[PDB]
């Protein structure tokens, strides 16, 4: 149908400011708006991430956009992790996007317990739990602690592969030792991609604990690709002017697929970039797989370059 916006009024702003909360509006002043736009307002509203509520409605002539912002996280603290440090933590939690300075979605609280919970498997706890308490503070501020109880550590106690076809488990394993599961996986993935298996992939593992809780068999579950031929490798991106050198470190003819190579390329790369005055290069590659070869698409960013002068 229709009704003409007269104006728009906000309740509810503070951390976000005013135009770009319109920016992310499908509506202006004046546009003529009706249940369907308002429905969309709110989507995009609620889109932004920077709300924890969204209330948009008529007001005679006025569209009135009522907001209730998430809260700022004013701290992170961390209580009973004995084993894991502090950064480790919080380093988890910035990968995950929370962090201090950022808004906490108070609706993914137990997505962040589970998180850590899940963090601590590499420790090779697998019976941790981790509890959040949000606290509320003066402004639209919050702390965020969490409490660990770490559980007792396991050591593997028996291990089995399935979906091999191009090694025995036997030989997969016997790899392992050179030691808990995190770095099994890492070996097992490198042994793989090391052979040219450009799309193999761990599919899943089955962890079942010891009633005590001491110990864990597991069971991983794979998928060998097929192998594959390295047909080339384009490097491409904010060079500095180095292409010529780059290149000599990026070219074989039927050579196949490495993945450790690959990284030695990227290292390569950076170490060469680090010698010309550039510290924070940032090097990525990405796989462009054919069933028939692999295209290594290496994109490369020289960072700044600093020229202190005393």
């Amino acid at each position: 149908e229709g009704f003409v916006v007269k104006d728009i009024h906000f309740e509810g702003l503070q951390r976000v400011a005013v135009g770009a909360a319109l920016l992310s509006m499908p509506v202006r002043t004046g546009d003529t708006v009706n249940d369907e736009d308002i429905s969309n307002t709110i989507r995009a509203l609620f889109a932004t991430g920077n709300f924890e509520d969204v209330r948009v409605l008529r007001d005679g002539d006025t569209l009135l956009v009522q907001v209730k912002e998430r809260p700022t996280i004013a701290s992170i603290t961390f209580s009973g992790n004995k084993s894991v440090k502090d950064d480790m933590l919080k380093q988890n939690l910035e990968a995950s996007g929370v962090r201090v300075g950022e808004s906490l979605d108070r609706t993914t609280i137990a997505d962040i317990e589970k998180g850590l919970e899940d963090f601590y498997y590499s420790v090779g706890k697998y019976s941790a739990s981790v509890k959040a308490v949000v606290t509320p503070l003066p402004r639209n501020r919050v702390d965020l602690k969490l409490v660990f109880q770490e559980g007792v550590s396991a050591e593997i106690q028996q291990i089995n592969i399935v979906g091999n076809h191009a090694f025995t488990t036997d030989e997969l394993i016997s790899h392992f030792q050179l030691q808990k599961l995190a770095g099994d996986l890492e070996t097992l993935r490198s042994y793989y991609l090391d052979r040219g298996y450009a799309r193999f992939n761990i599919d899943s593992t089955q962890v079942s604990l010891t009633p005590d809780k001491k110990g864990i068999y597991v069971t991983v579950n794979i998928t060998e690709g097929d192998q594959y031929k390295l047909s080339g490798v384009e490097v491409s991106g904010n060079l500095a002017g180095h292409s010529a050198e780059i290149e000599q470190l990026t070219k074989e003819p039927g050579e196949l697929y490495n993945g450790t190579k690959v990284t030695k390329m990227e290292d390569d790369i950076k170490k060469l970039l680090g010698r010309y005055g550039y510290a924070y290069p940032r090097v990525q590659s990405m796989p462009e797989i054919n069933d028939a070869t692999v295209k290594l698409r290496v994109n490369v960013d020289a960072g700044n370059r600093f020229y202190v002068r005393k």
